[PDB]
DNA sequence: AAAAAAAAAAAAAAAAAAAAAAAAAAAAAAAAAAAAAAAAAAAAAAAAAAAAAAAAAAAAAAAAAAAAAAAAAAAAAAAAAAAAAAAAAAAAAAAAAAAAAAAAAAAAAAAAAAAAAA
């Protein structure tokens, strides 16, 4: 499913919150400007559940 | 031959419908822009991979915000009565293929008629 969707601008740092006690931060500018009906880019090597 | 029902006479009661003409709106059906979606090419950011590293969980231990106990008091929510909204179950139906009865064309042949020959 889709975890959550927020509307953001360039150079705004985004954080994740795993349900197995994890939190990460990657500048949003690192990742390429995606398009519709495409695949996805990995973010977090979240092992297990 | 008995019963029953239609129809027609004439003064009464009471209804219904088709078109023309112009100008505006409202349904309802089409081409045609316009953008999702999908197939098939090259192309390029991410995982891999490896070495190298140093930032946050352990551990000692005080102490300061805490969650249970006690009490008083306010009053949200739950279950029982009624009263509405909204959806499957079941039954019905109007066109619609199937069948049966009557109108128009057909010629074979003859009765009666009209006409003319010698």
């Amino acid at each position: 499913l889709i975890g959550v969707d927020l509307t953001s601008g360039e150079d705004e740092v985004m954080l994740f919150s795993a349900e197995g006690k994890v939190v990460r931060f990657k500048e949003s500018s690192v990742r390429a400007m995606g398009c519709n009906t495409t695949g996805v880019r990995g973010i977090r090597l979240g092992e297990g559940d």
